[PDB]
């Protein structure tokens, strides 16, 4: 019994997968434009059936906290070695890959990404940076990255993270949380629903993590007043005994001198800490988290800077594109 829904391709189904990746690489110049974005989840209906009746019906269980798909082959030489950058990151032997993680995501909603993360890129990167390693960012190693909602500052974050392992030897594992519902008591509940926390924007949305550019210019005006001037907001929402979550370990607080809700915060960190349990992504699996109902975060490891790292793509994805039409920056796939 796991807390998430678990799918194993056949040898056959895999293939076939791949080679339909395979061919979206041969036919489009890149995974992030235009008419890549408007074909995939049309392209999708292609890929093996037994594969979509299982998209189609785990989106749907109450359960989850995450779709997990193994078996897609990757060979480590044609991959080519890890990039030491995410700027670097978009490799001739990854490039497969990218696309395949695209389709598959396109069965379970709209990709986006961000102006304010790595230069508005839908597929992003996952990998350690040298020097990087005690940040609270994605491309740190040696310090945990601490549970959380993705974006969870935004309203505009998404329903599902995607992340596809490119390689992953030392067997590094992701960290998952739902809501400790079976340990909060009914008056912390009650508060943890109230609007009476603030949830800060991540460092990943610093200028100092994007390129020189303007590639995301003025999304980082919106970036610093959800840092200086955030509003109230709830941590959980929707049905008392399912609730929907929204909070950042390392970027959440209770409202200016709030005493019941920092409370009701420091009693829900302390029940996701002990409740906080591994899925490690080996080689070729690819993991749809669902954000909102479920926290997540990566275990310390030592970093290998020796061209075989953890590495991951990523992308983040939306039930409804249109629910953030506010924030369509850079069209409606990046948002700021
Ligand atoms: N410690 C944290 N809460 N980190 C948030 C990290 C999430 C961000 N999208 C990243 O990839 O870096
Ligand atoms: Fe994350």
């Amino acid at each position: 019994v796991r807390p998430w829904s678990e799918f194993r391709l056949t040898p056959a189904e895999a293939a076939a997968a791949a080679a339909l990746a395979a061919r979206c690489a041969q036919r489009y110049d890149e995974t992030d434009g235009p008419e890549f974005l408007l074909d995939a989840p049309v392209i999708a209906h292609e890929l093996p059936r037994r594969l979509r009746t299982f998209m189609a019906r785990a989106r749907l269980d109450a359960w989850p906290h995450a779709l997990v798909v193994r078996g897609n082959p990757v060979d480590d030489a044609a991959l080519g070695s890890t990039p030491v950058h995410w700027r670097t990151a978009r490799t001739p032997g990854s490039r497969p890959l990218s696309f395949l993680l695209m389709l598959y995501a396109g069965l379970l909603g709209d990709v986006f990404g961000w102006a304010t993360q790595q230069d508005g890129r839908v597929v992003t990167d996952v990998l350690p940076i040298k020097g990087g390693e005690h940040t609270l960012v994605s491309s740190s190693s040696r310090q945990e990255l601490g549970w959380h909602t993705e974006d969870a500052f935004s309203p505009y974050r998404a329903d599902y993270v995607g992340l596809l392992s490119l390689r992953n030897p030392d067997g590094v594992a992701t960290t998952l949380a739902g809501v400790p519902l079976d340990d909060l008591d009914e008056r912390t509940l009650d508060v943890l629903f109230q609007e009476r926390f603030l949830i800060r924007p991540d460092d990943s949305h610093l200028q100092v993590n994007n390129s020189t550019a303007q590639q995301g210019r003025v999304e980082f005006e919106g970036i610093a007043q959800a840092a200086d001037r955030p509003e109230p907001v709830a941590i959980l929402t929707g049905h008392r005994a399912a609730p929907h979550l929204r909070v950042d370990g390392d970027f959440s607080a209770p409202a200016e001198g709030d005493e019941e809700a920092a409370a009701a915060l420091g009693t829900l960190r302390k029940l996701i800490d002990a409740s906080l349990y591994e899925l490690v992504l080996d080689q070729g699996d690819v993991a749809f988290i669902d954000n909102r109902r479920a926290v997540h975060g990566r275990r310390a490891f030592q970093p290998r800077y020796d061209g075989r790292d953890r590495w991951l793509k990523r992308i983040n994805i939306t039930r409804d594109l249109h629910r953030s039409r506010k924030a369509w920056a850079g069209d409606s796939r990046v948002l700021g």
